């Protein structure tokens, strides 16, 4: 069965393949199999390592009898298996959306069918002819032929669940030869149109089994837990292939027997063992017992949890108790091995999620390997296992009957593979943006098969339903009906993509309190930015469309909450203070008296404490801590401070600020001691005519010079802009100001830039019509500008007037009042830019911070005094676009390292944003080794600025946060400073 | 052996730290295959080079320097270039005096020679080949006298046993030890002993025992002057290896010091600056005997006698095991 095109088929989806079977290595002894490190057994020998690898641009062009044991293969590259071979120096990387990037042609795939030989010797000893053989890969990119010394023993398709062969007649003592062709392309591809990059290879692990004649075939493990959750019944399914004495013995997590029978099974057959006071698996209890199973030369070991998953009145529940699940979706991508991820790359990751509130895993659009759920099945996390199939489509091969046993055996292979992991609660179908009559088949034999769990299909005897991004008030629209007699489950929503989620607390705040509503998982973990070179040495991160690939889905692929390298975007931080496991709240708060709400869902509150704090303008006034907390979940707790309002507020006569952070006391295993899991804030309410002489004014050729008693301010009055601030001597404008109208666009700003660009608001100018100055009589100097800011081809945009005050101390007040016009969209912001020169390194400011905030997008910041660089205001994305903006700013400061700079006061609290880059140089960039850094600071003093969102994918801006105002006053108020004797 | 730390960790926030953090610690000592693959084992010599295959393993040493050349493990090769015997680190700035004598005595670059090598095979298809050497540069007395046994298994270990003697007026050698060089893309380092810091013999109060997992990029600390860095005292095993996990795990039989860079001894020497370093694409490993500490001799009292490698009689007893971390 040399070539005979099975590869576009259809008919022909294996030859030779083992039968769908559960995930276990056979061990010698009990020591041995509660290690993990399979190749210590003596039954496995693995076959990782170096191979010999040839590429071809095509299937056509690959020799005939490469596969025969004679051959010389010398010549060949040589590869490590597992690999991907695009991250290798093969054929160049690839991005696509939910477009196929092939003729949508079923079941044919193109003539130009790149291909790969692996060619690989190995030994094999004495006493393994005398049992069963087989061979082990656990992934293979799209299809691959076998041949096993020179003689065809398998084909297989199907890229991301493994495939078992027998090698009984076709092995000998002694050396051997191996010979695998993999093709990029087959008719699977129409079932794995996947928003990922596209890899080839074999990319898992591959090795040999030696099983002897007549051995346990399949496991399946049964919790059988009563309806109190009161009794424990392990049921033990065991399918062999013969008459087999079989051992088994239960232990509980501390490392007790509780359970141990002799059977002897024919061929199919359970062994019931009874627990009588069970200990029940969760995700932040994770406990498991151990099942050893003994025949022959044989011992395997399993890993049981004890739960029971339903739904009762259209409440999804997890042990009797209601469950709110918080969870993210999750790609298999490293930034340097593609689909290849090792074991210390996934506990990072789930290290990192465990530290920021999550509990739930969506693996998007795959099974993942198999040891991430055994990791999985430690750490505690709840697992929605999708199938790997996404028929994108667009046409409807899910309603195509001949196509019914493959939509039917990608679900048969995933469901037997993961039948015993504690961590997987809910059975899912796949992405599906269709309802056909071939996903109903999946379902219904997943529903047949297993009933421990839930099953899961988009389209839509259902569970559960599921939406793909609603908007806020279409959720709680379904809430409050009566016609809803399932539980809500939103499936992908708050899309990711740029900078920050938008509207995150406004789902959590409908879905904390109403039931129907069961929680939901956020677009993406990670960003896929693949690590690439420049000719210059400055390393950064590439996404679609930099290596000539048709066709190019650009930053589609970026839309995650954690850089390549695994740090935290402010993205994190939003959602980790959103869905915090605990909620303090006010109780008469002069008195000191707090409510304190647990929203664990099985924990009490015994290993959290409060830190509080009072201040005044970012100063300390009083600290302390309180005991401990003793709330069971569901219940709320009151909790009293010590702090004294007397001693105080007889300080300075201003707003107090108490900051209440939750902090636990023991060092878990992601965490240490003093971590903060949770914050919340409170508010507590509690020269005489000697200078007026050295006022000096005069004009020449329209510029306004006003000197004073230790400054100089030189104004353009046909611009009606300042030019020159100076402070004994030292200067602290570089150029002329301006009024500012543009943002660089966000990612989630790409169906408005459209607007903004054809409305022409990406660059306008200024008109002045009538400008004035005076002198008041206090030596003070008055300027009024009647002003338009207006593009070259349209009606203008703004239209106002504006007064900057001078006063005998060196002060300027701006106050402009401006109309928009009326039919224009809403405007990106509305603000003065200035330009200091080289040198103004620090910035100081009493706002909210450490980090970027928005009207949307500011659950993570907190209130204080905040000092840091330019530098560091700056977030580098991986599409360069706004950032370093700081929401609700009270005053700023912008000075050199000596402290000599400017103060920036409002009427009301502004947006306030300093960078070494203007908005046009964000604009103008493409990726990160494009922007040059000015020596120059650019401060911008807004207004009001429009919020984030999520208007990537799903809803636009919200009303309340976006720039829809057509009449304002702004009260801007600028001040020369030497900061450290002011 | 299990081991207690216990560490004094404060309890408010001081205007200079937060809750939890840690001013003290302090640790405490608790005290608590069947002749199937000795069949593959073939053994060839062409031109001096011993090729030795087994059943997943291919070593080759090279028999007229006394030193492994290539190790091989499923295929992967694991070495880059021959190994050595090192003698030679970069001067500390606290060795201004004694590097004259350093210089002047010619332990800047001593090169190695072979008197007589035999191989055989023991009656377990065990292969054992002894070498008789010397250390010497090129106008004075040899420095090091001594002879090595190395020793290949059925199952791919290899062990060296070097016994050597140090001529007798000779001031105190900066080390003694075994310089291997591994390949592009080794990058994890994973030890059992003290850290997660440097620590040498005389400046390891501010390290603890544990299981430590970092990159060779971060084993360095960047000086202003550049000179020896990164070396880990006290290491019960170390495992270097790629992203991937296939690489080499070092043992022996009393605890040695550990170091693995991207720049051999001889590159902290030459450079004055930082920017003069040109970072290697490959992975230095050295496993030390023992290795002569910091002390203050910029200015004042020179390395104490405890503290200095005066010793002129030792044995090493060395372990090196081919590995696949993920699977073992």
């Amino acid at each position: 069965m040399e070539l005979n095109r099975e590869w576009e088929n259809l008919s022909c989806l294996h030859i030779g393949r083992l039968p769908a079977r559960a995930s276990y290595i056979p061990y010698e002894s009990a020591m041995t199999a509660r290690t993990g490190k399979r190749g210590r057994s003596p039954h496995v020998q693995t076959l990782n390592g170096n191979w010999k690898f040839r590429y071809y641009r095509s299937v056509r062009e690959v020799d005939s009898h490469f596969y025969e044991t004679e051959t010389d293969v010398s010549g060949w590259d040589d590869l490590i298996v597992p690999s991907c071979w695009q991250t290798n120096g093969y054929d160049q990387l690839h991005y696509t959306n939910v477009n196929y990037p092939i003729p949508y042609d079923p079941p044919f795939v193109p003539d130009d069918n790149p291909a790969g030989t692996y060619v690989r010797d190995f030994n094999l000893p004495e006493a393994w002819t005398k049992k069963q053989t087989r061979i082990v890969f656990e992934g293979v990119n799209a299809c691959f032929y076998l041949w096993v010394n020179g003689r065809f023993v398998g084909y297989s398709q199907g890229s991301r669940i493994p495939a078992e062969f027998d090698l009984t007649p076709f092995v000998a003592a002694g050396r051997n030869r191996l010979a695998v062709l993999v093709l990029k392309w087959c008719d699977g591809t129409y079932l794995e149109d996947q928003d990922v990059w596209r890899f080839s290879g074999i990319y898992r692990d591959v090795y040999l089994l030696s099983r002897d004649n007549t051995h346990i075939r399949d496991v399946f493990n049964q919790p059988l837990l009563s309806d109190d959750l009161s009794e424990g019944k392990l049921r033990s399914e065991i399918e062999t292939t013969g008459s087999l004495t079989i051992q088994a013995e239960l232990r509980d997590p501390a490392g007790k027997l509780i359970g141990q029978k002799e059977a002897q099974i024919d061929g199919k057959g359970a062994m019931e063992l009874d627990v009588p006071q069970p200990q029940l698996w969760n995700a932040e209890q994770p406990r498991l017992y151990e099942l050893i199973l003994t025949a022959g030369q044989e011992v395997l070991r399993f890993r049981v949890g004890f739960k029971k998953v339903e739904i009762t009145d259209g409440i999804f529940r997890i042990n009797g108790r209601a469950v709110k699940l918080k969870g993210v979706n999750r790609h298999d991508s490293h930034p340097e091995l593609g689909q290849t991820i090792p074991v210390n790359h996934m506990i990072a990751d789930l290290k990192l999620m465990k530290r920021h509130n999550i509990n739930t895993i969506r693996t998007s659009h795959y099974p993942n390997d198999p040891k991430f759920l055994d990791l999985c099945d430690e750490f505690g996390f709840y697992i929605i296992d999708e199938a790997d199939l996404e028929c994108h489509g667009v046409h409807k091969l899910s309603n195509n009957p001949d196509w019914k046993e493959a939509f039917v055996e990608r679900a048969v292979r995933m469901v037997e593979r993961d039948k015993n992991h504690a961590s997987v609660i809910i059975w899912s179908m796949g992405n599906e943006s269709g309802y056909g009559d071939n996903h109903i088949a999946m379902a219904e034999w997943t529903k047949a098969r297993d009933a421990s769990r839930l099953v899961h299909y988009e389209g839509a005897c259902l569970d559960l339903d599921s939406r793909m991004y609603p908007s806020v008030k279409e959720i709680e629209r379904y809430a409050l009906d009566e016609n809803s007699t399932k539980p809500l489950f939103l499936c992908e929503y708050s899309h990711a993509m740029g900078n920050g989620p938008g509207d995150l607390q406004d789902y959590w705040n409908v879905i904390y309190r109403y039931p129907k509503l069961m929680g939901g998982c956020v677009w993406e973990w990670c960003d896929h930015g693949i690590a690439a070179e420049t000719p210059d040495g400055q390393r950064y991160y590439a996404y679609g469309g930099d290596f000539g690939d048709q066709p190019n889905d650009r930053n589609f692929c970026i839309d995650g909450l954690v850089f390549p390298d695994r740090r935290p975007h402010t993205g994190l931080l939003e959602l980790k203070q959103v869905i915090a496991p605990v909620l303090i709240e006010a109780e008469d708060v002069a008195q000191g008296r707090f409510r304190v709400l647990n929203r664990y869902d099985f924990s009490n509150l015994s290993h959290l404490a409060v830190s509080w704090k009072l201040e005044q303008e970012g100063d300390v006034l009083q600290q302390g801590r309180s005991g401990l907390l003793t709330a069971a979940p569901g219940e709320t707790e009151i909790i009293s401070l010590p702090y004294d309002l007397t001693v105080a507020q007889e300080e300075g006569t201003g707003p107090l600020t108490l900051t209440c952070s939750v902090r636990q006391q023991l060092d878990t295993p992601w965490a240490e001691e003093g971590y903060e899991i949770a914050f919340y804030q409170f508010e507590l309410p509690g020269q005489s005519e000697e200078y007026a002489g050295f006022m000096t004014i005069d004009e020449q050729d329209g510029m306004l010079t006003v000197r004073g008693f230790d400054f100089e301010h030189v104004f353009d009055l046909k611009k009606g802009m300042p030019q020159q601030v100076s402070k004994h001597g030292v200067p602290l404008l570089a150029s002329l100001a301006r009024f500012n109208i543009w943002r660089a666009p966000m990612d989630n700003d790409m169906n408005i830039r459209k607007e903004w660009e054809a409305a022409g608001l990406d660059h306008a100018a200024m008109k002045v019509y009538r400008s004035h100055w005076e002198q008041k009589p206090d030596a003070s100097v008055e300027i009024h500008v009647d002003f338009s800011l207006a593009s070259y081809i349209f009606e203008p945009f703004v239209r106002g007037n504006a007064v900057w005050t001078v006063g005998v101390s060196g002060e300027i007040q701006l106050k402009v009042h401006a109309e928009v016009r009326e039919n224009l969209p809403f405007l990106p912001r509305f603000g003065l830019e200035l330009t200091m020169p080289k040198g103004t390194e620090e910035i100081e400011y009493y706002g909210y911070g450490p980090h970027e905030s928005y009207i949307d997008k500011r659950a993570s910041v907190r209130k204080g005094k905040y000092l840091l660089s330019v530098d560091d205001m700056f977030e580098n994305y991986v599409m360069p676009q706004e950032t370093g903006s700081r929401y609700g700013t009270e005053w700023a400061i912008a000075s050199t390292v000596q402290g000599m700079g400017l103060k920036f006061t409002a009427a009301q609290p502004f947006s306030f944003q300093a960078l070494h880059y203007t908005a046009e140089d964000l604009t103008a960039a493409q990726h990160t080794y494009e922007l040059k850094r000015r020596p120059e600071t650019i401060v911008t003093l807004d207004y009001q600025m429009s919020g984030t969102g999520s208007g990537s994918c799903g809803p636009q801006l919200a009303e309340p946060y976006r720039f829809t105002e057509k009449s304002f006053d702004f009260e801007l108020t600028i001040q020369p400073i030497f900061k450290e004797e002011e």
